[PDB]
């Protein structure tokens, strides 16, 4: 039997949970697919409302898991992963095994540079510059049977919005799209939508294609998937404590665990170099694992020929501290229920753990936050590190990883999401490595918490920073990193965020018996319940600065390209944001936005993320559980 909860804390998660699957309040599509928000005028990572993402289903298997913990019913949580597989992870029909078995491990892609301007793709492909080996395919292809690859495309178009289709049918939902393709500066308002299976049917000549890459020949009809490493380890985070809690019950999801395990065995291509380059020493190809840097990288992309069958794969050379996850590194190299079938996944992560720990420590600054990360890559290019900069495993600090418009590390939503999962190892294993970097994290996150007295409250929002960290050096450890400075630039009510840190704070206290930690803990998940609750969860007023991009923020397309959206929307140089997404005129909040640009002022919105409500209502739980009194 579980332990007694707290009465309180697990009422308002039963309340969170109820408002979150009330069909009333739309969060979910007919489908059984979990929106990133209820409001469809929304962009910011994704860019409309009703498109899936798989850091949403992450969240929707965290919820489940934590709604069987007090029911005692798993039978949600064993459909969060049904529906994951059946529409995120690509079917046999989505990447045919015909040509990812073409797959050649010596010879994993072809090297394309990486440019810090929109304005310079497509990028061209160059067979002559070094290719590092695969590893881990025999091993995965060994266990599983298979040369597809089990891992979450990041983004969905739920009811096909764009009209894109299933496999170009363009009727079809839910339909897989891709958005970012061009560098550091193409912003989430840059991008030009495209199809994950592109056969030329929309778009232009070569449907999207050449808007992106450069080839020697006529572009092919291909597919492509890229994964959010942070997403998929979720997955495993969650599906563990799901485990664990179904256990305590006598319950099983043992069918849950396999797709978790299978899933972060494939998980293991984002330790490596973007094109198996030997990490520390980027103008040589790896002979294998001599291109692992062993962290959880921006992401590991595949693709392959529709029409001709060839296939390839790439890791990533880029680093950030925020999608760490040493809880799940902890539980695919030391539970057996969850030890992957290849014969080095458990190992492989085994040596994720204590490179990941070393990473945060690294990039702790001088006041308790964690900087940025570092890449293999310097420019996307393999350039040669600027003198003075620091290094860790022969890697270069970069202070804003992959993106630039606007910083990457600027979000202070990074710290809560990465550090939580460094206080569920700290509470689970006591470990030293993760203790030492609480300590100082947690003491100088309840230094910058402002509560209200009229039961509103803040915290950091945009943060900045100054300096880098010293270069690692193992056997010396951390050196406090004197020269490492974070900013608060601004302060906010990010729900999300704060649910996240009440998550943090609590697993922390539970632990080590910090007071501080817990009442704000407490006080913080009080102050979102008591002042911010609504008939969908919680919500509160925010300002969309960035929206006048909407109307102003002009999309680059190379000179003399044209080609149409699936709606008729010409796309040429000269196009703007809205140009090439119309539909969202027809928008219910559209007109409200227009007025409020139209006066000069900043719009305004009341937004039900998804992945923030799940945030509220998992934080809630987890304080029930662990302060039953
Ligand atoms: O096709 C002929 C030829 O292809 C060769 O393979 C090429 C392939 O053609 C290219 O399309 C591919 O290009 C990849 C880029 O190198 C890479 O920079 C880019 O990365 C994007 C990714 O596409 C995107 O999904 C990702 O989005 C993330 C967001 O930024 C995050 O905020 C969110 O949280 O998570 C999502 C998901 O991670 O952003 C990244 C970074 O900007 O992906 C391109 C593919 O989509 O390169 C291949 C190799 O060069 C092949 O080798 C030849 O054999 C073949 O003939
Ligand atoms: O979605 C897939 C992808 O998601 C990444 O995480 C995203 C979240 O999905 C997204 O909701 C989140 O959006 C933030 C946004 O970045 C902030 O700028 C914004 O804060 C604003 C606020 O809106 C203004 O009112 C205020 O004045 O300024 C602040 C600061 O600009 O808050 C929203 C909501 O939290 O952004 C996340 C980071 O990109 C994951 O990282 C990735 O792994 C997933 O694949
Ligand atoms: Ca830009």
């Amino acid at each position: 039997a579980s332990s007694p909860a707290n009465k309180v804390y697990q009422d308002r998660f039963e309340s969170m949970y109820s408002k979150i699957k009330d069909p009333a309040n739309g969060y979910f599509s007919e489908q059984g697919i979990p929106y990133h928000s209820i409001e469809t005028l929304m962009v910011e990572a994704p860019d409309y409302g009703h498109v899936t993402t798989s850091q949403a289903m992450s969240y929707y298997m965290w919820l489940e898991a934590m709604h069987g913990r007090f029911s005692g019913d798993f039978t949600g949580f064993d459909k969060s992963w049904s529906v994951t597989e059946q529409y995120l992870i690509p079917t046999e029909k989505d990447q045919p095994n015909t040509s990812m078995s073409r797959y050649d491990a010596n010879k994993p892609a072809t090297y394309a540079p990486e440019f810090q301007d929109p304005s310079k793709y497509p990028s061209p492909l160059d067979t002559s510059q070094p290719v590092g080996r695969d590893p881990i395919n025999s091993q995965l292809t060994s266990a599983y049977g298979t040369s597809m690859l089990y891992g979450m495309h990041w983004i969905l178009d739920v009811d096909n919005w764009y009209g894109f289709g299933a496999r170009a049918d363009g009727t079809s939902k839910p339909s897989y799209i891709n958005t970012f393709q061009r560098g550091e500066q193409e912003s989430t308002w840059e991008t030009i939508p495209q199809p994950c299976w592109d056969e030329h049917k929309f778009g232009g000549q070569y449907g999207f294609l050449d808007l992106f890459t450069k080839d020697t020949g006529t572009p092919a009809k291909q597919f492509k998937y890229t994964n959010a490493p942070d997403a998929d380890a979720r997955a495993v985070q969650a599906t563990y404590w799901a485990d664990q809690w179904a256990k305590e019950q006598g319950k099983s999801v043992s069918t849950s665990v396999g797709k978790a395990t299978k899933m972060g065995d494939y998980l293991r291509y984002s330790f490596f170099d973007k094109y198996f380059r030997k990490i520390g020493q980027p103008s040589q190809a790896g002979t294998g694992y001599d291109a692992a840097h062993y962290l959880l990288s921006w992401y590991y992309a595949w693709g392959g020929g529709i029409d001709s069958t060839w296939s390839w794969i790439i890791g990533s050379s880029h680093n950030h501290f925020g999608y760490q996850n040493p809880f799940a590194a902890w539980v695919l190299s030391t539970d057996a229920n969850f030890k992957p079938k290849s014969s080095n996944g458990a190992s492989d992560w085994a040596k994720s753990l204590d490179r990941q720990l070393e990473f945060y420590q690294w990039l702790q600054s001088a006041e308790g936050a964690i900087a940025g990360g570092a890449t293999n890559s310097w420019n996307g290019r393999y350039e040669a590190v600027p003198s003075g900069t620091s290094t860790f495993y022969g890697m270069g600090y970069v202070e804003n990883p992959v993106y630039a418009d606007p910083g990457s590390n600027t979000w202070f939503g990074m710290q809560v999401w990465s550090m939580q999962r460094v206080a569920e190892l700290y509470y689970k294993t006591g470990d030293a490595r993760a203790k030492k970097l609480l300590d100082k994290w947690a003491k100088w996150i309840n230094g910058e918490i402002k509560f209200n007295a009229d039961g509103t409250f803040q915290i950091p929002s945009t943060i900045d920073w100054e300096g880098q960290p010293d270069t690692w050096n193992p056997t010396q450890g951390y050196t406090g990193n004197a020269n490492l400075h974070v900013k608060v630039v601004n302060y906010g009510t990010d729900l999300g965020c704060a649910s996240s840190l009440a998550n943090t704070l609590t697993y922390y206290a539970a632990k080590s018996g910090d007071e501080t930690s817990r009442q704000n803990a407490q006080k913080l998940l009080d102050a979102m319940w008591n002042n911010y609750s609504d008939s969908k969860g919680i919500s509160t007023v925010e300002q969309r600065g960035d929206y006048h991009r909407f109307l102003d923020q002009e999309v680059f397309v190379p000179a003399g390209w044209t080609g149409k959206m699936p709606n008729g929307d010409v796309i040429k140089s000269g196009v703007k944001f809205i140009d090439i997404r119309s539909k969202y005129k027809q928008d219910p909040e559209w007109q409200t936005m227009v007025a409020a640009l139209q006066a000069g002022q900043v719009p305004t919105q009341r937004l039900h993320r998804f992945w923030a409500q799940s945030e509220f209502a998992v934080a809630n739980g987890v304080y029930a559980i662990l302060f039953p009194d």
